[PDB]
């Protein structure tokens, strides 16, 4: 290792690396349909705090119903949904709980979130030009609060990053998004935030009428996430 | 020890990890194919444990009876059986037995299945996207009574992962899965459920009237597997 | 039928690792084809120990006649004879020499000789799925006894596995293997064994009259293998 | 991780890395399309500094305003500012920004920003010819007093270099360009700098009239980087 | 409907490492097409010993006679003669030449010469199946005296392997081997044993009537090899 | 059949490191026209030194004037000028920097430049060859005074190299290497060398008429570079 | 988009490494053709030493005469002329360079010359299969005494070596070994062997009519070599 980079490479690898002549990388492009295909969910700032919160459509009952958990706890402080390739998006997940341990095992505290998610962003990104991989089919948001406060993120396939007030992704993104962008009211304490992001989510999937069992998580300035049981859910629902 | 590969090209070439302009893997749902034309099996929750139940259909006189065994076990607490090409299923077992024997050696205990077939699915999910290597035809269920209870997972060639109450695998899925949705009844105690699901198991395959001989295992939580011997199994056939 | 390419630079150079649309493996399926054009063999328990019986088909007298040993020996207890290409059988053969050693000189005692040819398929299914390489088109078959008794397997390219009670390998296969199919009898004491097997074996490749002369071993539970010397084969032929 | 491996043979992956018969990389050309379509922003030197701007172009009220901060610093004394895939432009800015501290904590002093820029560009010219790897698609402009004084220079996609009086790149390149290349003044003091700038940025991309609010931050000879506070910028405009 | 796009034919990749729809390899094919466009050679057991015989055949006056010398030797006791692609040959005799000092350094003496064969040829076999490089385009036939006596074998491309009583290689094989097949006398004496040859290569490639200058080499049980001198060479020509 | 081959005309490439059927590699040809395309600069041996001159051909106001020095030092002893792609020029040039540097390290003296030049060379000649990698696009002459004496040496993306009396590069090669060709004054001195240079370059390029202002540097035995400066330069202009 | 005579389908060896269907390495004869169009040289044994000449071609009154070398050094003992590729033909000169030092280093004595040149050939050899890389284009002859005597070897681009008692290469070769082919004196004493030479080279590439200056160097058993000066070869000329 006479050189000693800091990043090793097992192999070049062949394909996924081509820009169109338009300027596109049309696999990052495909990549992104995939997801459209997959179920909706956003998360929106309130208060003094940010909730997450899920379209969990089930079918068969002899699903497992909770086993189902469409959003997930990194840390008690921070979790994240996601939408497009499951196995993908699992494994993706995985990576970010890791890494969160790292910086906290190092510096002892994860002091800003933003930084949490540029890390899986730049994973991502990776595949999108080393050559022999096929890019991770999956977007996904993180929501909690650090250091500076309640913070909302949100990355596609491309490995792109922002920060939001409210948001939405998945197959119903442009319709909730749309409501938002209308209805979305700035420092809505938790109740009603919940409930306009609720319907907000219901008018979107909502050409199917019913809106079945919504999954949902909050987490206040102060303290740890709470995740919503059945019945708290249903008495909005 | 290790074996000592100085360097190779085993990996190269293209020809996969391409996503199809409708966000599709193409090699991961030819794979997916390879299961279907795979034999028949199945399993569901019932009193206080877990049943499996397989159609063992034999063919040659010469062939060495039992020692087709598609029901094996990964420990004497949790046992799978699997649909595909053979080959790939078998050394994806193995995978998962050593990757049992690990979690044992370093904790003290498996106390979490679920964990145990996470892994062995994100092995087949890294297949998914790193480009010179073929996907693993293969999908297979593990069930087993953990420190959470009898639990009942399945998984596919896609990395995809699902806990179930009953459910089946191979051929026959649509079919015997549909009688289940309809007639599965919850806390069916073990003679009730083991009938239930080769009735089910029956209907399904059984378009070729004789159900021949079923391989049937099940465990019961406070102890270890049992697998059914020729006659008892006789019994309910 | 292309699935949606555009890039004129793309076209061909597919590497092996591509499961058809019908869920097949075309490389492995002819692998095949070859070790159909391949001498023919089979081997039946019996008695108390099973045998090995392939028809050594000679062509000039300038051959260094039995030079041309068709059945081999891994270890005085077991042994494999193969058919398809030449060359990979070969080293097939020589990897589970050193493989059945290595068991040996670890545990002190070859006990289950199941394993050492699940090892060797292990190896074939490997270059099944590992992108640039060639499968091994060859089949062969491991018989003797171990610590459970007299055992029989067969392995195909695809690494596929069986235990038998009698089978057969090469080109003649379907012949012998239906004949045996019939007239294949139980536990047949080795003098009988060995002529039903002769005469399974003739009436397959003997669309062409002469049975030439086949070379043939056994080997009986508690002592090591034998091979029947030229005028012992004779005799029964 | 466990096994150790040895680093060797640079060469490897194929793909681009093709001269066309005219002479030209036609995937850099490509990449070049990339950076048209990103936003604009510019950059120059006046009195006793340089000055950078950048047209913050927002969508939503979703979006978390300044955070999608364009110019970034990448120490006190150097900013930069980007246009292209964002992506590829976020992992570029934080290798300059290792890269600014190496310098400096082997040298003790980071004495010649050109340096700098030199690195990050020959790593981009690695990409323009090492076989299996997609070019970055972005361009970006370094800026920042050093040793020698105040100091500006700008990177494309190919790893072409230059230093200027004035510049831009982006969308709006070739328009805002122009305006300087006529009306630019040599010497113009802060205040009249930033408005010669603006204006230049207006007349540029401003054919959807709206100017929007524009990002912009400026350093003197002797001290670190100023950026201008959202009331200030809204005085200029 | 359903997908017949491949019914049991399938395109060939260009790499080298795949099957036909036969059963084949055509890159070792095409190998073996190369071997016999080199110059014939020929070699059998006789008496007490074994001999070889190669025409060496001639052009320019410029060439350096001896020279081009195509028995070679591997050890005293050892000798190979080669057919095709000269450089592959080379190479392919000197790997064989330091193999076979390995086995004298370790074991102290080359009691096998089938060993020593059996090393080179799975070295080739190698080439047949690992991918990106290309197979040696060479045959030999390896010739001497060891422990169990006197030995002969041949090698091919495809790294087959088979001893024999006698038998030749190159351009005339089919013709000479047939003139033996037809008139080789088991224990000939060594001066007729050497003139059946010269008279069997001789109407072989002697379709161009002249035989020109042969070259022979012969070792007998108890001593090392000789070769002939030109005037001895002259003498049965 | 037998020798096929494709189509005769040739445009879409792939790998690199393919003789055409005549014995050319279309890549390297290609890379010369990259240097075509570049700027014109020449050099020549005069009285009791050498002087390099490049047209520093300009366009925007903008731009910062000499900080585009096309005449670069290597060392105060030697100096060189490249023409075609910058990036890959700048990279060249780096290296061989550099690479004088390692010279000076171990024997304590850069005793033949030369050398130097050849090590730059191969660096060149490597891309030629190994694949995966696209050669560099440029070309580049080197002078100076070495221990031998006054040295002028040119390299081209092939990495052919010749020493010269005098020559040039660039675009209007051809132009001015004729007018040298027939107008060079061997010993000719200082002054009247640059003149009878400029005048070369003028004629070739000056198609277009204005010389604009050039860039030349000259060294002469017994001491380190010269490099002309504005007002030098515009006396001969 | 391919190069080929247009003849049939089937690449005639773009991916390196491919026998043709007729047994033949398509690169490796394009190979051959750039030597051709190389410069033309000899060599020839003589009295009691050996003598080089190649036809010196100039252009230019701007090359730097001399410098232009077609014959060098390995050692004061043994030099060689090459043809084809000059960059090749130089990296591989340097290569025999350290490999014969390496020799006298290890032994203390370059013995025998044709160990030297064969380990330049087996470097050639290797690029001839070894898939990722383009083939030598080159040829070259080594002359020189060793221990043997007076040695004179040829080698091409596919590796191949023989030793002669006068050969050529290069563009007139066949030409000019006709003339030696029939005009050539065995012991010519090197005054008149000398000039048989450059008779000889002269009738070949001379339909242009002037040989122009011919390099000729010479070495004689007992002594280091003799390179010619510029009036004693025009003495021949």
């Amino acid at each position: 290792g006479a050189m000693g980079m800091q990043q090793g490479q097992m192999a070049g690898g062949r394909a996924i690396t081509v820009f169109s002549p338009d300027g596109r990388l049309f696999q990052v492009e495909y990549a992104r349909e995939a997801v459209k295909k997959g179920s909706t969910a956003l998360g929106m700032k309130f208060a003094n705090g940010v909730l997450l919160i899920s379209d969990k459509k089930v079918r068969s009952r002899l699903i497992e119903q909770n086993s189902i958990e469409k959003i997930q706890l990194i840390d008690d402080y921070v979790a994240a949904v996601t939408s497009g390739l499951v196995a993908d998006a699992r494994v993706l997940v995985d990576f970010a709980r890791i890494s969160a341990q790292q910086e906290k095992v190092t510096y002892g505290s994860l002091v800003n979130i933003e930084n949490l998610v540029k890390r899986v962003a730049d994973q991502m990104q990776q595949y999108t030009q080393y050559g022999g991989v096929r890019p991770y089919g999956v977007s996904l948001i993180f929501a909690g609060i650090d250091q500076i406060g309640p913070r909302l993120f949100d990355c596609d396939p491309a490995g792109t990053i922002n920060e939001y007030k409210a948001t939405a992704i998945g197959s119903g993104k442009d319709a909730v998004v749309s409501f938002l962008e209308r209805e979305y009211k700035e420092n809505l304490p938790e109740k009603e935030a919940v409930t306009l992001g609720i319907k907000a989510l219901k008018s979107s999937l909502e050409e199917g009428e019913e809106l079945k069992a919504p999954e949902i998580a909050s987490i206040t300035v102060g303290n740890k996430y709470r995740i919503y049981d059945q019945e708290e859910v249903k008495k909005f629902l």
